[PDB]
């Protein structure tokens, strides 16, 4: 089934939090990478996560506000007006036939 | 030492071959995913490759002419006009702070 991302809530007050959820995770997943923007881009990588070891490693775009959970959910806290826009998840699979999906939220 | 892709040769005769090589591979690499086009996109995945097991899995853009190697290079033989343009490699790393790079060749 097709990986999709949903922000809850979509519309977020500045200084509050958003949770980005993934639906239809693939069965053979081994880990995750979250990105700022609409495209998988290593300079825009917020955090990587290995399921088996439960290790999160910040990427270049990490800002001290993002936490990734084992089901791929991403919490971003202390959102600012500059955060409005798109976010992209990759689910890394054991055969490296990886999947990705993009979602968005809005800060007011 | 940013990851980069180069085609050898850059100008490729139809029916001959091209090698896409990668410079500055990360040390903690665990595998590779090659794509047709300018981004990581599952609909354009040529092949995924796990270094440890040497298992290659084709994606939708696989054409039977591409081979992937432990040094991350992609060899395309019997090049056709459909093959021109951009290709993107993602190097999957053990921390999933993955890196990608894009290159191109021209067929004549
Ligand atoms: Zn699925
Ligand atoms: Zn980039
Ligand atoms: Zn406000
Ligand atoms: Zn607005
Ligand atoms: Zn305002
Ligand atoms: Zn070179
Ligand atoms: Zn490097």
């Amino acid at each position: 089934a097709k990986l999709t991302i949903e922000s809850t809530p979509f519309n977020v007050a500045e200084g509050k939090e958003v949770l980005l959820l993934a639906h239809n995770l693939p069965q053979n997943r081994i880990g995750y990478s979250w990105y700022k923007g609409e495209r998988v881009d290593g300079n825009s990588l917020i955090v990587g996560y290995v399921i088996g070891t439960q290790q999160a490693t910040p990427g270049p775009a990490y800002s001290g506000r993002e936490t990734i959970y084992p089901n791929a959910s991403l919490l971003i806290q202390n959102v600012t007006q500059n955060d409005t826009g798109f976010y992209t998840l990759q689910v890394i699979k054991s055969d490296l036939v990886n999947e990705e999906a993009t979602g968005q939220f809005h800060v007011y």
